[PDB]
């Protein structure tokens, strides 16, 4: 389709070296070309990488940006056994509704906007429920948009772990921009 979606490249080392590739596709696990993987290279689009095969395990988002080192992609332990392509949904409002309680109760905040530290704008250091929002938002464990991120697919986050979160520990967030 006289166009390109997104190109992901995984290498055992940094500087885009080793025995990596440079083609877009979908497979069970790129672990066939290289077990562990570090830095990456994305050209237009956000690729979703899972810790375990079958799109299962953690959730790392890589938006249009170059990552020569595992320090530029805010990684954890060069752990990746699965990869998939992700496209940004149409829109321009990005609305999120967070609940102080998991059972959708307490002080809830609604509205779009850039949020650096929740424990600042919303005065909350954690969230037990995020409920339905809009399009797709990224969750960061650490403030300033850092610490293993989480991809809020869909469904209803009845609990903090619902979005693959080991704990209700979650910071602010920010709309995705290509």
């Amino acid at each position: 389709g006289s166009k390109t979606g997104t190109k992901i490249t995984f290498y055992e080392d940094k500087n885009f070296q080793v025995r990596r590739y440079d083609c877009d596709c979908d497979c069970a696990d790129f672990h066939t070309y290289l077990s562990r993987c570090n830095s990456i290279k994305v050209e237009g689009g956000t690729w979703a990488v899972y810790e375990r095969p079958n799109f299962a395990g953690y959730m790392y988002i890589l938006p249009q940006g170059e990552y020569p080192e595992y320090q530029r992609w805010m990684g954890l332990n060069d752990r990746l056994s699965s990869c998939r392509a992700v496209h940004l949904p149409s829109g321009g409002q990005y609305k999120i509704q967070i609940f102080e309680k998991g059972d959708f109760s307490g002080q809830m905040y609604e509205t779009t906007e850039d949020c650096p530290s929740i424990m600042e704008q919303f005065h909350m250091r954690e969230i037990h429920s995020c409920k339905v929002l809009e399009g797709v938002w990224i969750f960061y464990e650490l403030p300033n948009y850092r610490g293993r991120q989480y991809l809020l697919d869909k469904k209803e986050y009845r609990k903090p772990i619902d979005w693959g979160a080991a704990s209700p520990a979650v910071q602010s967030f920010r709309r995705i921009v290509e």
